[PDB]
Order: structure tokens, then C-alpha cells, then sequence
């Protein structure tokens, strides 16, 4: 699809069974998503943005759906206002940026 | 031109004669660039991201050229870390992601 960005380029996504909206993002290193528990070890790791940082958990291999494509990667959860698909899923589903 | 998502999207941006790095970012509702000097007047804007909330300047009706696409819009100016090509001045220029 042509995702135009007069708004938020904001989709539905699938993990772990839920059914979500999150922001595609290529201005986010990382994928980050709301608190929620998932499969599974993590580990803590810092991510930084405008005002400063936050701590999350990381968990790896983990498989998303994103407008029905199919990817896995490495998902991070916890305090951030808005899901965020960051470019290490936006590469999986052939996401690009065109002008 | 078609941008790839594997590093960062990072263009040159040109703005009063100097060229500068910076990252277009479709997860940016504005334009933020690293502190610098614009003329005219600004207006107070307080911007949140992923660490909370940033005060920056609000300067109207910037030229800025964005990988040699002109743009006339909305540029603020504040804390940072790297400057930020949001959906205002993506839009001018007619940026889309598609997939
Ligand atoms: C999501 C993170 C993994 C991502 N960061 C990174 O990719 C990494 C690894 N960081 C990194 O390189 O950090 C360098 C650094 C160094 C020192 C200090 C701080 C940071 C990121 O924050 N990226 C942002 C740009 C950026 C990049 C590098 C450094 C600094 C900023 C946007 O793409 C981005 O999409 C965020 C996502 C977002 C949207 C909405 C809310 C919160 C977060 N939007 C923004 O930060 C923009 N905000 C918005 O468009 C507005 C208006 N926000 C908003 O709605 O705020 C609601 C809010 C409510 C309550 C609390 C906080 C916010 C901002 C650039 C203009
Ligand atoms: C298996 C998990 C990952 C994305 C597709 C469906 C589900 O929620
Ligand atoms: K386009
Ligand atoms: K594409």
C-alpha cells in the first residue's frame, strides 16, 4: 500500500494474539510497545528520544504481523506512550520511503 | 528518490545557506532542528517524545531545502539530539512510505 502522512501513519498489527494500532516509524532505531508480557526471556536496555530516556525490557525473535505481513525481530516493551514500529520490522515488510 | 530502511534516513537539509544532517521521520508530527539561529519572531511550543517533554522555538514560514526539494513551513528549534524532518514539511515535498 501508499501510506501518504498528511496524518499519523498509524496501522493495526498483531502480536501475541492481540490485535493493536501502532505508529510506522522511521525515525525509530527500535520497535517499542505499551507494557504488555510476552514470550520468552528479556533483558533491560536504555532507549533514548526527544526528552530523555527510558528504561525497557527486550525480548528477541518475536513474530509481529504488520498489515498482514509476516516479520520477526527484536520488540521492546514498556512506558512509551504510543506503539512504534521501528525500522528493524519496517526493513522485514519492505517498508520504503518515496519522493 | 527511494530510501531504504536498513540504516537511519539520513539527507542533507539546506536552511539560511548551511547544509546540515537530517533525519526524515514520519513518527514527527513537526520539524525540530538542533539549536541554531532563525530571523523573525517565535512562539513557545512544547513538544513530547519518547522521554517526555521538550520547550522549543516555533519559527513560521522557513524555506528549508530538503535533498534538493523546496519546502516552506514550520520549523522548531530546541533540545534535540539530532534534527527531525516531520510530516509537515514530508508532506510538501511528497514523501510517502509504501510497502
Ligand atoms: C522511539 C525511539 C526508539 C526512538 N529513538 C531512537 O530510535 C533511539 C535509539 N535513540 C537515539 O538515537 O537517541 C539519541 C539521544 C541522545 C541523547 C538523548 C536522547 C536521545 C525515537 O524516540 N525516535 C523519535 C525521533 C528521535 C530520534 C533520535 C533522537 C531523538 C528523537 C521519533 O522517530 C518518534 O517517532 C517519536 C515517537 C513518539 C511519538 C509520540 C509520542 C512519543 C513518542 N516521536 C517524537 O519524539 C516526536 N513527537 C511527536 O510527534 C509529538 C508531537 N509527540 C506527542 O504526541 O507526544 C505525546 C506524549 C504524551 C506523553 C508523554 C510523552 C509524549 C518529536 C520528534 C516531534
Ligand atoms: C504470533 C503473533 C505474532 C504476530 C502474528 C500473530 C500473533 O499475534
Ligand atoms: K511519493
Ligand atoms: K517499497
Amino acid at each position: 500500500p501508499q501510506i501518504t502522512l498528511w496524518k499519523r501513519p498509524l496501522v493495526t498489527i498483531k502480536i501475541g494474539g492481540q490485535l493493536k494500532e501502532a505508529l510506522l516509524d522511521t525515525g525509530a532505531d527500535d520497535t517499542v510497545l505499551e507494557e504488555m508480557n510476552l514470550p520468552g526471556r528479556w533483558k533491560p536496555k536504555m532507549i533514548g528520544g526527544i526528552g530523555g530516556f527510558i528504561k525497557v525490557r527486550q525480548y528477541d525473535q518475536i513474530l509481529i504481523e504488520i498489515c498482514g505481513h509476516k516479520a520477526i525481530g527484536t520488540v521492546l516493551v514498556g512506558p512509551t506512550p504510543v506503539n512504534i514500529i521501528g525500522r528493524n520490522l519496517l526493513t522485514q515488510i519492505g517498508c520504503t520511503l518515496n519522493f
